[PDB]
């Protein structure tokens, strides 16, 4: 789905455990590394499309999950000319991003990367929140780095209350 203008809305996804970890997983046929993530589906609210493509991602549903912070504000990214295809109608140059932080409520055993027949994830992690920074480019830190911090005061909190 694009909206018009060429920009798409979309959603992303962020489980903490309380020892201050948080999942990443690597797509199929990839071998880098990002955060869950998926399209707004037209009419869908952010929250919903959260659900949805938590379930398309890791399998999770959410019986096993609870919103525990979500993002203020839209990261927003306009992509590199270079990955621009203006070949196809309409031509994606960018989307806005709203990130969730859920979580896991009976822990990562929950969690089935082959919802569909092909698997949507080859590999998985659990990872300290900064360290996922690094691996990705200069404009997906950017917001990587934003999707950590908007929701790494709650994480310390959610270790401390072990908010059970």
């Amino acid at each position: 789905m694009i909206d018009d203008d060429g920009y798409r809305p979309n959603v992303g996804i962020v489980i903490c455990n309380r020892q201050g970890q948080v999942m990443w997983a690597r797509r199929f046929g990839q071998h880098s590394w990002q955060f869950p993530q998926g399209g707004i589906n037209p009419g869908e609210s952010a929250e919903q499309a959260m659900y949805r493509e938590l379930f398309e991602e890791v399998g999770l549903s959410r019986k096993d999950v609870r919103i525990l912070a979500s993002t203020r504000n839209w990261l927003r990214y306009k992509l590199p000319k270079r990955l621009v295809r203006w070949d196809t109608k309409p031509v994606c140059i960018g989307q806005k991003q709203k990130w969730f932080l859920l979580q896991l409520v009976s822990g990562d055993a929950e969690i089935n990367m082959q919802t569909s027949s092909t698997p949507e994830f080859d590999g998985w992690r659990w990872v300290s929140y900064w360290y996922p920074v690094r691996q990705v480019v200069s404009f997906k830190r950017d917001v990587y780095r934003r999707v950590m911090k908007e929701f790494a005061s709650v994480v310390m909190s959610l270790q401390e209350n072990t908010p059970k």
